[PDB]
């Protein structure tokens, strides 16, 4: 079975607007979402649909950009680092489940490089 998706909304968590969190949604998530390599990463891995019975045996910390978009837009994150960590988890999950030089790995690497170019310009 798939697990439930990660938590994305908690009314009890405190909420703040920051330049960094706005940039992570309006620039970083927007840019990666619209990339031609984004489609595998726009939603949780559906291991039932894809017939990957080992995916959630290997990947115990699932993450994806659909979840990251929800966390940003629901003010789930207090620290920009929480969001950056989730992007890193998503890329590393792909590197863990797959093998060096696989097509999906190259796609994740290209998205990670663009992520890093955008995080480079994270405002003060
Ligand atoms: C066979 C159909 O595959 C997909 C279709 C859609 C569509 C994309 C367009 N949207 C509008 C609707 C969902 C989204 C995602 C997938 N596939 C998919 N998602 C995530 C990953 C992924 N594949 N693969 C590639 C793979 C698939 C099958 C067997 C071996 C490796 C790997 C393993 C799950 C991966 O790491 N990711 C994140």
């Amino acid at each position: 079975m798939n697990p439930p998706p990660p938590e994305t909304s908690n009314p009890n968590k405190p909420k703040r607007q920051t330049n960094q969190l706005q940039y992570l949604l309006r620039v970083v998530l927007k840019t990666l979402w619209k990339h031609q390599f984004a489609w595998p990463f726009q939603q949780p891995v559906d291991a039932v649909k894809l017939n990957l019975p080992d995916y959630y045996k290997i990947i115990k910390t699932p993450m994806d950009m659909g979840t990251i978009k929800k966390r940003l837009e629901n003010n789930y994150y207090w620290n920009a680092q929480e969001c950056i960590q989730d992007f890193n988890t998503m890329f590393t999950n792909c590197y863990i489940y797959n093998k060096p030089g696989d097509d999906i790995v190259l796609m994740a690497e290209a998205l990670e490089k663009l992520f890093l170019q955008k995080i480079n310009e994270l405002p003060t």
